[PDB]
């Protein structure tokens, strides 16, 4: 199989957005500091299947998870890029430490956009990325521990119910500060982690407004969602989305969800 | 000339309109709800009296108790969505749900599909692709072709997309009274008609889609003891529920939960 293509976010979110278009993934090197890591690992180790934990509530979770990733300007650029013209806005299906304990067996490599199931009903070489995944490692990601199998280039083929053996996929190997980015039509799965302790990664899942969010957010204390900027309260569904013909989803009393709440950011 | 917008009567159960619906994109359904729910849900929306003289109003769930509770439970709307959603989709929810008052004056609009506003729609062949949404207009007053009555082309829910579906001036009139409703698909091609009649014409419209598909009309403004005076369906109706794919996985979920065991929410 080809090769898990790297870049660092010196080069660009042009630049990594143009490695996922050609492949469905990318590795992000030094695309935000460890110590912003650092400290929402630290927020959540405070606080299952396949031996591995799935963990969500970020957003109560970690201030740091609300302020200064959600609003991590080099995500934010490749989502526009790979949303805004055949979709539109775009927020969360949900935020997710992916906690995979030794133990944990390779998942069956699949694409994410099963999910959502008018994919099946779309050309995936012309359809609309219906979900972006960005993944931070929260320690190191290596194949020996169970970073993320993918495979280069397959994000363009028809949809399948088999495509590849895990065994014989590459794992994103990579470092706190980076991160992976792929999309719903990259096959890939979780890999199998052999070693003695936990691989950890933050697991952001991103997609077109005009798909239902996994994750509610609707139990946040407003107080708490007011000192978040408004991409952010977008992001975990407290505003409204426009698609790309403007029409707005989500939408109180018939206008824009923050004028409809008074709601105030920061 | 184009085909005649088919009806059947309720009391003939929702197979016979689901069959219609399939074959023609667009149905009738005579004495689908008792006339006197439809005056009382009718009270409650003028007690609370703009494009092309046509009136937009939605927050249906606050204005009246009969919306929340007969309408938004009615059996027979439920069976036919169930037989639409249920396989290709999964568990679905409303869209919106909005008054149509269109006043003396408005004229036909283009007509076109509704699934247009869904990005994916394009994407899809009509012929084979789920539908995206179904349209349930109940008339609040006489529907007839004079008055506006919603224009509509049956059988044309299978052809390709396209910029041009047909001339209003071409199309036959869903023509119903009080206690019947009008049921079309994302696909069928449609559009509000010309009110030459002194006199609004005003119907109840509900837009239900997959619960995988974004409300236009979010209800998290409603007061919460509002919506648990709500059955767990028409919770769902309003987004205050999860709701499930046909591969049976959960989405609008709280804290890993299903949204009501999570928020301890009430039901009717
Ligand atoms: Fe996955
Ligand atoms: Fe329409």
């Amino acid at each position: 199989m080809p090769p898990i293509r790297r870049v660092n976010a010196s080069q660009g979110s042009d630049a990594a957005y143009q490695i996922l278009q050609e492949d469905g993934c990318v590795i992000v090197e030094q695309v935000i500091c460890p110590n912003i890591i650092a400290k929402i690992s630290d927020d959540v180790n405070r606080v299952m299947h396949n031996r591995t934990i799935h963990m969500g509530d970020l957003v109560l979770t970690s201030k740091t998870y609300r302020d200064e990733l959600l609003n991590l300007p080099f995500a934010h650029e490749v989502l526009e890029k790979v949303f805004k013209k055949d979709s539109g806005d775009y927020w969360l299906n949900a935020g997710v430490i992916l906690n995979m304990l030794p133990g944990a067996e390779a998942q069956r490599p699949h694409r994410d956009d099963y999910l959502y199931p008018v994919s099946q009903h779309m050309d995936p070489a012309t359809s609309p990325d219906l979900m972006i995944n960005i993944t931070f490692p929260l320690n190191e990601f290596r194949h020996d521990n169970g970073g993320t199998l993918l495979l280069p280039k397959s994000h363009t083929g028809p949809n399948a119910d088999f495509y590849a053996n895990a065994e014989d996929l590459p794992a994103a190997e990579m470092q706190v500060g980076d991160a992976l980015i792929f999309t719903g039509k990259c096959v890939h799965g979780g890999g199998a982690n052999r070693s003695d302790k936990p691989r950890i990664g933050l697991a952001l899942a991103a997609q077109p407004g005009y798909l239902t969010p996994r994750e509610s957010n609707v139990n946040v204390p407003r107080d708490i969602v007011e000192t978040m900027t408004p991409l952010a309260q977008r992001m975990i569904g407290w505003g409204t989305v426009r698609t790309k013909d403007t029409y707005g989803l989500n939408m109180l009393q018939d206008k824009d969800f923050h004028e409809a709440l008074g709601l105030k950011s920061k």
